[PDB]
């Protein structure tokens, strides 16, 4: 009945994928209970920092990614949930069930990344265990593993980037394609995507 209807809680970041060095690690900045809290309340001090932040519900946890000032992750993962950051719930600015994709203007200190222009095909995936795998462009929004792996592994790792050489972004994970229970491909929303989206 309507006096007892519960609230989903906010998207929680609960850590990120660091790229800064020359070593790809993850860190985790909030334990699962901080993490609940931090969900009920939307509120969450927590210093931000780098491209790819790793998040979290409830429920599911996953990437989300900065480009051009918007953190963008998965509707899948996310639904139309609002962000916690210092100063409560921060309510989607972008949300699109078409595509998979949804935005929140990105947090303080988090540094974005430039959408790619150089129509390159070789590009990088970025895993929630800050694995760094190797994809070559296959279409506008698919791209083939050169090492194929077991679904298991990408697992948790939507809303995580696919780059370019030069480091731009080039899309956001959405969807792996498998055979047996192996990722052979994977699909992802294109940055220009996004960047009509804006
Ligand atoms: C599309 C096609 C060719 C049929 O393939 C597949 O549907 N395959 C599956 C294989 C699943 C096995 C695990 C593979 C692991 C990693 C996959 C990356 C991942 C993930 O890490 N999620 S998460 O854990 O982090 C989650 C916690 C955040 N995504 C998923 O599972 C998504 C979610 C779900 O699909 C969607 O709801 N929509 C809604 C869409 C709307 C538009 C376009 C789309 F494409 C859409 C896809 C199925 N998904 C797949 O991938
Ligand atoms: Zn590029």
């Amino acid at each position: 009945h309507m006096a007892s209807m519960k609230k989903k809680g906010s998207v929680v970041i609960v850590g990120r994928i660091n790229l800064s060095g020359d070593t790809a690690y993850a860190q985790q900045t909030r334990g699962e209970e901080g993490c609940q809290e931090t969900s009920q309340t939307g509120r969450d001090k927590n210093q931000v920092e780098g491209e790819v932040q790793i998040v979290s519900t409830a429920t599911q946890t996953f990437l989300a990614t900065s480009i051009n000032g918007v953190l963008w992750t998965v509707y899948h993962g996310a639904g139309t949930r609002t962000i916690a950051s210092p100063k409560g719930p921060v309510t989607q600015m972008y949300t699109n069930v078409d595509k998979d994709l949804v935005g929140w203007q990105a947090p303080q200190g988090s540094r974005s990344l430039t959408p790619c222009t150089c129509g390159s095909s070789d590009l990088y995936l970025v895993t929630r265990h800050a694995d760094v795998i190797p994809v070559r462009r296959r279409g506008d929004s698919t791209g083939s593993l050169l090492s194929p792996r077991p679904l298991s592994y990408l697992k948790g790792s939507s809303g995580g980037p696919l780059l370019c050489p030069a480091g731009h972004a080039v899309g956001i994970f959405r969807a792996a394609v498998s055979t047996r229970g192996v990722a052979k491909a994977v699909q992802f929303i294109p940055v220009e995507s996004l960047e009509t989206t804006m």
